[PDB]
């Protein structure tokens, strides 16, 4: 019943929970086994409009827009300062 830690989200997930993890290109969908996650890399597309701040790359999967943030920023839109 160990949980899985996702550093991109600073969040622990329970067994069977599912979340997205970004790379520069592209996105992966992860499910917690505990403590390890099993992830599947998905083909994503670029968002037409980019809501990501500070150089974030916007990746679209399930029509849903994710931001791959640069160092110094995090959050849904690279809007949370890490410093």
């Amino acid at each position: 019943s160990e949980k899985c830690f996702e550093p991109q989200l600073l969040r622990f997930f329970h067994k069977n929970e599912i979340w997205y993890r970004t790379e520069q290109a592209a996105v992966a969908r992860c499910q917690c086994k505990g403590p390890d996650a099993h992830c599947q890399r998905l083909a994503s597309q670029a968002c037409r409009t980019n809501p990501c701040l500070h150089g974030g790359r916007c990746l679209e999967v399930e029509g849903h827009r994710l931001c791959h943030c640069p160092v110094g920023y995090t959050g849904p839109f690279c809007d949370v300062d890490t410093a």
